[PDB]
């Protein structure tokens, strides 16, 4: 593989890449750059790549160990890959800013989304840079946040009252809650590789900053959750059938619009595991 | 005779008995009165039927007094302002504020005397800037210490409320010119005790200049609420002839406007203060 065409969709986050057939493995000249592409633009987009779960699970394992979701349905015979089929009976639930599975000791470092069945229009998906948003913070503020820890809870994005349709569904929730208690993650996170600083909190799971008072936390989080929706921090993608999206889950957050029902939307996703989030001067 | 100092709480306010403010106080009495004001930030003395003069004489022992260019004053004592509120001059102090912080040298304190009062209502409350600051977590203390905030005249006196007649629209424009926005420490070090205290008030503070606009809005939103917490306050129910002495350097106060159509008359002495500063 000679090289790849990387087109930045913005100065901070965004990149549309081509010249990379994702149905068949790739060399080591290609991976490096594609790897460093996602590690550079935080989230890259590759089009026209009609690949099946196994193919998706394949590449995802090239980045690292994959993670299995405790409540979301998986594709047939393919646990590793979770399926997001949405309709009137199964409303969308990712229309909130979040960072995939930060409720575990070592949150996923990346993920690969793939469009299967898309509605006529809608279902756009956004990503926001945790590193930009940090840079946008005044010095006095970085000093404040850096060093503080914030709790993450599975229940915040998955409440019991939302998993009682059946007794099975309820049982699965109870188990998932059990294996995932609330735990701490730095407000400011140092990227394992780059070493760049980034805001590591997200509305989907962060319940509170334990290092300050309850109301100081409400006020700080109330600011951070708004701060990250600033346009200049994000890239927006309009989906098209058979499309690939790979992003770094250590320094970003995404949001998936809910505006296509009663139509049906089907997405497949691979979830690469990562290390222990941390902070360092 | 030592004065009786009864604290009204663990952080702020106290009621003092044993002092006859109608006559000069001995060194021993003024000193324990002075020190009680620094300690409790706001003290109250009841049954003190004094004259403006006698009030001025007491205020002059705390520092220079202000002669107000507008507000009317007592019989023949320019230093004693008359705050006469009723239906044709409604109360306008029912908001948390620190007096005239929009000038380089906000008053160091004041002496308020209740001349005439509504049958009920008119309660005035003070909130402790010291207790509020110390109730912050170490990370907020280090954040707010050293930051500066803008204090604007126009935040308490908005242009949209002075547009009726084009007359009181230019005298507004004029006021706004004689009092431009200026800065103060977000955390003020008391000139005497060296105690640190939050020094913003929503009557005049418009924003922290040392951080972003949004960050400022979030911080102030928090601080304007944090200081209204019950634990940091003392509430006073007035009685005719009450005297209240407070340290405007580290507190804020709020006067309830819930007694019209009844009439309320207070006499006030304003004590000029020095420059507000922060020193670690
Ligand atoms: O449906 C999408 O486009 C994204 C869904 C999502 O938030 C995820 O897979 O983590
Ligand atoms: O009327 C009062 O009791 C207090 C009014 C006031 O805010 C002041 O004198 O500064
Ligand atoms: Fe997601
Ligand atoms: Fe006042």
């Amino acid at each position: 593989s000679e090289r790849l065409s990387i087109t930045p969709l913005g100065p901070y986050i965004g990149a549309q890449i081509s010249g990379a057939d994702l149905t068949r493995p790739l060399s080591d000249n290609q991976f490096e750059q594609l790897y460093h592409a996602v590690l550079r633009h935080q989230v890259v987009f590759l089009r026209d790549q009609a690949i099946t779960p196994q193919q998706q699970r394949a590449l995802a394992q090239r980045f690292g160990e994959l993670h299995i979701h405790p409540v979301y349905p998986h594709a047939e015979g393919v646990d590793e890959i979770i399926v997001l089929d949405t309709h009137n009976d199964n409303p969308p639930d990712n229309d909130n800013w979040h960072t995939d599975v930060t409720f575990i000791e070592t949150p996923p470092a990346g993920a690969i989304l793939a469009a299967k069945e898309l509605p006529s229009t809608g279902g756009d998906t956004l990503w926001t840079s945790g590193i930009a948003a940090y840079e946008a913070l005044s010095v006095p503020f970085r000093q404040l946040l850096s060093g503080l820890r914030a709790e993450h809870d599975f229940r915040k994005s998955f409440p019991e009252y939302k998993y009682r349709k059946t007794e099975e569904e309820h049982q699965r929730w109870r188990e998932a809650v059990a294996k995932n208690p609330p735990l701490l993650h730095p407000v400011v996170r140092t990227h394992p590789v780059s070493g760049k600083q980034a805001l590591f909190v997200n509305e989907g799971f962060t319940t509170r900053i334990v290092d300050v008072s309850e109301k100081e936390s409400e006020a700080l989080l109330s600011f951070l959750f708004a701060h990250i929706t600033k346009p200049e921090f994000q890239v927006r993608w309009r989906w098209q059938p058979n499309d690939i999206a790979i992003w770094d889950n250590r320094v970003t957050q995404h949001y998936a619009n809910a505006d296509y029902l009663p139509q049906r939307r089907i997405m497949h996703r691979a979830t690469i595991l990562g290390d222990k989030p941390f902070y360092r001067a």
